[PDB]
DNA sequence: GACGGTCGGGC
DNA sequence: CCCA
DNA sequence: AGGAGGTGGCTGCCCCGACCGTC
RNA sequence: AGGGGUACAUUCCGCUAGUACUCCACCCUACGGGUUAAGCAAAUGAGAAUAUCGUUCGAACGGUAUUCUUCCAUAGAGAGUUGAUAUCAACUUUUUAUGAGCGGGCAGCCACCUCCU
């Protein structure tokens, strides 16, 4: 790929590209981040057509079709999306739930040990993935581990439900299958399913849908349960998680979203992520700049300050009583979680804005691993933290999910020569950190980020990947 | 004697 | 080669 | 070195028939 | 004045805003002050409980693990407690009303990576 330039008129894209100096009209964000806009002086009329949403992800389509292969029930393909229903178990119910978490972890560990003990290696240390997968069958492992499973169940007076422990065995088998799939695909050279300890910090117990009856789950032992919403309409297997850091019992119920009809505007977009502007949106009838890093610093100034000071305290002041060390670790996790929550909320709100404004998003594929790698020092370690906490890849995940949830096709594009390539004439110029992109051939005076976003849009409407 | 709840396995 |  | 956290990647998001408890 | 933390009917997970409480420098004089001082180890606290052990005298002190509490606001009424003259001021509690808008798909595992020191 010697050039990623396709003349705009080939793509029916107006050559409009704003000057780097503009007057930006702010967009209300209801969030910490700042969103700006610059309406094109000359705009084509906005189209519109009827769409049925949510759109089911292709991977979810495959998953549900395969789940229908075992003829569980001939149910229509649906768009699943979790939901956080908080529980308020009592002291007794809290103790029972903790014991059930312990038994779930113990069965998970036993299943992992069973698989490893029966894991078969192909001649050499290489794992014969097919045979190990067959060993990872939930039915076979459940039958084989009946004695150990029964002993585990018959060891606590509020004995866990057999069907929950079977869910634990299935989860262990699925995780081993995940690692095996990674192995065969060479995504990991070796793996080791670490046992679940008492300090896992995030304990999960999977509850079958059938157990959700009479406004509770497992009524035989939990006759009554407090929850944010009624538990009378759950129809899919649920996972109950306890977060020691947050001390919150939460049900991640995968709920069904009924498909309805909406009006979507034909507005192809392009996004060039990075630093100094988290997302520079360019659209044929509009240009937007999202979350400049100055406000990012201002919001994260406190969190980074506290994180650094806690780390320095831990290191430079050793031989601290574990109580103090544990408190410092708790605070560190709290401030990291605050940063993560800020970033997640910005991601979700920005995705909402973009999908509701555009029906097709061509976002750049910023390989954060390559950028963060210590191999290149072109970005200092101080900024590498900001790029890391910005969590661009998680943003891409959430944006893709939102686009599915609102019928917006979030295409992924690799930004290669986007910054260098001229959007108008196609001259390839290296500039470095310069904000202003001024082509010497065609004379375009365009902001660099906006030009990169336009290039991303152009390649997205006709990528060369095939 | 007839409705729910969990258990046993199904692939 | 994207980040500056 | 000892703690964060990320980045990608993959797998899930069950069910019908017996058998038993209660009326 | 500026900054941090905690809580907030408003289903829950959060973000923003706001509100309320609390905390952030030196000299002490060192339980009351000034500095004009913006304080940046400000919950990274504080307190209670469970233990398992070592020491001092069953208690305390220490670790090593856990856990649990750290307050919704304003306005109007009811009740209770305290001070002052059945009435006024302060505190606890029941109750009526009002109390911003924006999103929300996650769980688990793995390998690798960055960061702070
Ligand atoms: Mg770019
Ligand atoms: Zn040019």
């Amino acid at each position: 790929p010697k050039s990623i330039y396709v003349p705009n008129k080939d793509l029916k894209i107006s050559k409009w590209i704003p000057t780097p100096k503009k007057e930006f009209t702010e967009i209300e964000t209801n969030s910490w981040y700042e969103h700006r806009k610059f309406e094109n002086p000359n705009k084509s009329p906005v189209q519109t057509y009827n769409k049925i949403v949510p759109v089911v992800p292709p991977e979810s389509i495959k998953q549900q079709n395969l789940a229908n292969k075992r003829k569980k029930t001939n149910r229509p393909i649906v768009f699943i999306s979790s939901e956080k229903i908080r529980i308020y178990p009592t002291k007794d119910q809290q103790k029972i739930l903790q014991t059930w978490f312990r038994l779930f972890a113990y069965m998970y560990n036993c299943t992992i040990d069973y698989i490893n003990s029966k894991k078969v290696v192909l001649e050499s240390g290489r794992i014969n993935v097919a045979a190990t997968r067959k060993v990872c069958n939930k039915i076979s492992v459940r039958k084989a581990q009946k004695t150990i499973r029964d002993n585990l169940i018959q060891s606590t007076n509020p004995s866990i439900m057999t069907h929950i422990i079977d869910e634990a065995i299935g989860l262990a088998c699925s995780n081993y299958k995940t690692c095996l799939t990674n192995y065969i695909e060479r995504h990991i050279k070796k793996f080791d399913i670490k046992p679940w300890n008492m300090s896992k910090r995030k304990k999960i117990i999977i509850i079958e849908a059938n157990f959700f009856k009479k406004g509770t789950f497992c009524p035989t032992v939990f006759p009554k349960m407090e929850s944010s919403k009624p538990l009378t309409m759950i129809d899919k297997t649920v996972t109950l998680q306890y977060d020691s850091d947050t001390r919150k019992y939460i049900l991640f119920v995968p709920r069904v979203t009924p498909k309805y009809s909406v009006n979507k505007e034909k507005n192809s977009c392009g996004i060039d992520p990075g630093l100094r502007d988290f997302l520079t949106v360019y659209s044929e009838n509009e240009t937007q700049s999202i979350c400049p890093i100055e406000i990012v610093v201002n919001t994260t100034k406190n969190e980074y300050k506290k994180i650094d000071k806690i780390n320095e305290i831990i290191k430079t002041k050793p031989n601290l009583n574990s109580k103090r060390k544990k408190k410092l670790n708790r605070g560190l996790r709290k401030y990291h979680r605050r940063v993560t929550n800020k970033m997640k909320d910005m991601h979700y709100k920005v995705s909402h804005e973009l999908v509701n404004t555009f029906d097709k998003i061509c976002i750049g594929k910023l390989n954060v691993k390559s950028i963060l790698s210590k191999a290149n020092t072109v970005l200092k370690s101080a900024l590498k933290r900001k790029l890391a906490t910005l969590s661009f890849y998680r943003f891409t995940q959430r944006l893709t999910h939102m686009g599915y949830k609102y019928g917006t096709e979030v295409v992924n594009v690799n930004e290669y020569l986007t910054t260098k390539t001229c959007s108008n004439c196609g001259k390839i110029k290296d500039l470095g950190a310069s904000k202003i992109y001024e082509c010497e051939s065609c004379g375009m005076y365009a902001d660099r980020d906006e030009n990169a976003a336009k290039n991303i849009l152009k390649v997205g409407l006709k990528p060369w990947y095939k």
